[PDB]
């Protein structure tokens, strides 16, 4: 594979689309790739990462405990409830639906959350809190995936989400169990992990938290890195192109094959 900067040029050239990409060191925050990183991109279904740090900000608070069992009815549901459709009797706790959302794309479980952290104005204040002044959240799940063009609702900049996700999992705003939890959440993902394992050679660390929406929309925020360590934050998005899913798949999956092959810089 070509560097990574080129397979990200090509990537745009074969799908007709915008791709925003951002390769971050973890532990320091040191940005090795930037590409239209200051760029909007619709966040999609990456924007349940966040939900679920503001959640557990409310639990480091005592505001919030995992433990806290929802009951929801069925007219709560939304299109993709594949766990919490399960539950319309025993209902689901606090913990179980972010794991529901980020690990198993439940769009339910995110809405019901949602509701807990002031709706989709609460979470962008959230964000505005921890010095993210550029991501914003607007709609519910499964709306704020329509991905419009030029329509500044439910987006994020690769930066911002970079910057972002780092803040949440390593900066100590979060307790050190909560920091703990959000990561192992990505690392429970069961849409694209598992995928995304069996192709990565030998050696090399995966969490991740992947979205779809309209217009070819696509994107994923994760962690990657040799000898089995999580050494950075890798956040990819593409927007407006008219490809396959498969294709976008194919893409972006050549994009980590660049950094693969060549990252040592
Ligand atoms: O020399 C480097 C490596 O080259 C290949 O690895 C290939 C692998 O066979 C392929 O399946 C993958 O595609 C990418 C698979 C993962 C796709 C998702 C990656 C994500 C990670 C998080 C951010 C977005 C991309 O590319 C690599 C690099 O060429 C060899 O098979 C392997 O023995 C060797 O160690
Ligand atoms: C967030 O994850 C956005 C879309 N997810 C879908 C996708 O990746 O294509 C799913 C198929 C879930 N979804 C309507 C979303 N109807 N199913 S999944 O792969 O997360």
């Amino acid at each position: 594979s070509p560097q990574p900067l080129e397979q990200i040029k090509l990537s745009e050239s074969q799908l007709s689309g915008r791709v925003g990409m951002i390769e971050m060191d973890l532990a320091s925050g040191r940005t090795l790739t930037a590409w239209r990183a200051d760029e909007r991109f619709p966040m999609m279904s990456t924007f349940k990462v966040v939900l679920c740090g503001a959640v557990l900000a409310r639990v480091d608070a005592g505001d919030e405990q995992l433990e806290r069992k929802i009951h929801y009815r069925q007219q709560d549901l939304v299109d993709y409830s594949p766990v919490s459709e399960k539950h319309l009797a025993d209902g689901m706790t606090v913990g179980e639906l972010c794991a529901a959302a980020i690990t198993m794309g439940d769009n339910s479980a995110a809405n019901l959350l949602l509701a807990t952290v002031g709706g989709p104005a609460g979470l962008t204040a959230f964000l505005r809190q921890i010095g993210d002044n550029v991501t914003r959240l607007d709609r519910w799940e499964t709306e704020l995936n329509e991905a419009l063009p030029g329509d500044a609702r439910d987006t994020t900049t690769p930066a911002s989400m970079a910057a972002t996700l780092r803040k949440l999992l390593t900066s100590q705003r979060l307790s050190a169990r909560s920091q703990r939890q959000l990561l192992q959440w990505m690392v429970d993902d069961r849409v694209a992990g598992p995928l995304i394992r069996s192709v990565l050679p030998a050696g090399w660390f995966i969490a991740d938290k992947t979205g779809a929406g309209e217009r070819g929309a696509r994107g994923i925020v994760a962690l990657l890195g040799p000898n089995n360590k999580a050494e950075r934050i890798v956040v990819i998005y593409l927007r407006d192109t008219p490809a396959s899913m498969a294709e976008r798949n194919q893409q972006i999956a050549g994009i980590g094959a660049a950094l693969i092959e060549h990252w040592q810089r």
